[PDB]
């Protein structure tokens, strides 16, 4: 691709909408940045020879443009976008500009729930073959901040809303974790047109790697001969469980005794899978990516213990976004007291009724907070407290723990209604929760 003396416009700033700025002007080409927010995210940063326009977006610009490159947090179906699409402008995002230039093999995960595990796994695996391997995406740097003509391999998380503006993505492996409801507030069609675009990582893939246990994560036309699956109980990649012991298989043969791994728990061995059948399908050393597995020990913010004092365990699993992640820290939980569980933030239109299932019996409590506050107490009103923020769920629940006790921040919902990132929330949990949990 060649952007030279095109109008380029950039929608959205904050770091990716920056990185689309510094990938231009490298280029030689100065691009316009618009944002409907009046201050965004990065504005002190943009440099003063970019024009900006801020706190609506300006159709006078859009309907100019040769390139619009839209940051994945403005829909698609933002009628000014629409207008722009109808009228044949070309849109695009940071990973699709990312994809026309990167001159190594690229990972790509996907999914509802595990993408940041499985991603770092990955970086990991090349990281322990001597691989110069760029990981980032939707997790760590924005992509185009990893271009580098040395990079041997790229692993990219993508969300769902960057692969609805990517059409040059040529994976050498590529998957769809699982699916499960997330992102309603952007996808008016439900779960099937959230399923579309992650499905589009498939597209010109020359491996798929799927979940034998989610059927969603199939593409459509059915698995194909690009198709290697994980799963449980089934799966090119499976589970054996015997004893009082788990193994990794690939195809029958034993390749992990998983009480070699620091991560623990069904999902995480999932996860191990996906990330080897990605690793393998990368052509990375079978040894080196089995190494990986033993010493990687986890993401901050994802079911991390930041206190462990007085018998009591307070959990930050600020990184479970819905309610599928929610799920998997409740699914087999084992409290010997009482679990203090907090929810809430924005919900995104999610049903959050799945939950109720876990939440029966003496020793649930629920504090429940953000703008979805009273939507997540009606899961079990008789349990349930609500607050306006989580610092007065923590500060109400403090005197009610006991040693045996849990404290759990596993919200299910978005922070972006209260906090910058599900990052600060995790961080202002664990601050607090250090306050609170000792004398
Ligand atoms: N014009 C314009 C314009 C552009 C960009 C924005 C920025 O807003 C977002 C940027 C990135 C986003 C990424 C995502 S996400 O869905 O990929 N990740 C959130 C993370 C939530 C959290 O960190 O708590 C989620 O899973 O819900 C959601 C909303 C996002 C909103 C506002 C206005």
């Amino acid at each position: 691709a060649d952007y030279q003396g095109k109008n380029v416009v950039i929608i959205g700033l904050g770091l990716t909408g920056l990185s689309c700025v510094d990938f231009f002007l490298a280029r030689g080409v100065t691009p316009r940045v618009m944002d409907t927010r009046m201050t965004p995210p990065g504005l002190d940063k943009l440099p003063e020879a970019v024009e900006r326009h801020t706190g609506s977006l300006n159709d006078e610009w859009l309907m100019a443009a040769d390139l619009i490159v839209a940051s994945p947090g403005i829909a698609l179906a933002h009628p000014s976008l629409s207008a722009a699409a109808d009228a044949g402008i070309e849109i695009v995002g940071d990973i699709e500009l990312f994809c026309r230039e990167a001159q190594a093999p690229i990972v790509a995960i996907t999914g509802s729930n595990g993408k940041s595990t499985v991603t770092t796994l990955v970086g990991e695996m090349a990281k322990a073959a001597g691989v110069n391997v760029g990981v980032g995406g939707n997790i760590g740097l924005p992509a185009l901040m990893l271009l580098d003509d040395e990079c041997e391999l790229y692993v990219l998380e993508l969300s769902s809303f960057q692969l609805e503006t990517t059409s040059s993505l040529q994976a050498v492996a590529a998957t769809i974790l699982n699916v499960t409801e997330d992102h309603m507030d952007r996808y008016p069609f439900g779960l099937q047109q959230y399923r579309a675009a992650k499905l589009r990582i498939y597209e010109n893939a020359k491996v798929c790697v799927v979940n034998a246990d989610d059927a969603l994560t199939m593409p459509i036309r059915g698995a194909d001969e690009r198709c290697v699956s994980f799963g449980v109980n089934m799966g090119d990649y499976h589970l054996n469980h015997q004893q009082g012991e788990t193994w990794l298989r690939v195809k029958g043969e034993k390749v992990l005794n998983v009480k070699e791994m620091k991560l623990s728990g069904q999902h995480n061995y999932t996860n191990a899978l996906a990330a080897l059948a990605l690793a393998d399908a990368a052509g990375l050393p079978r040894a080196s990516s089995l190494k990986a597995l033993t010493t990687f020990t986890g993401l901050p913010h994802r079911f991390e213990v930041v206190l462990e004092h007085n018998g009591v365990r307070w959990i930050n699993d600020s990184k479970a976004t819905n309610v599928g992640s929610t799920e998997a820290a409740l699914n087999g939980l084992h409290v010997d007291g009482t679990l203090h569980l907090l929810l809430g933030g924005d919900g995104k239109s999610a049903d959050f009724s799945p939950l109720a299932r876990y939440l029966n019996g003496d020793n649930v409590r629920l504090y429940c907070f953000g703008r979805d506050g009273a939507q997540l107490a009606a899961l079990r009103p008789e349990v349930a407290e609500q607050t306006e923020t989580m610092e007065q769920a923590m500060r109400l629940l403090a005197p009610r723990v006991q040693p045996g006790d849990m404290v759990l921040l596993s919200p299910a919902c978005a922070s972006l209604d209260q906090f910058k990132n599900f990052e600060q929330r995790g961080n202002e949990f664990a601050r607090l929760a250090k306050e609170l949990g000792s004398h």
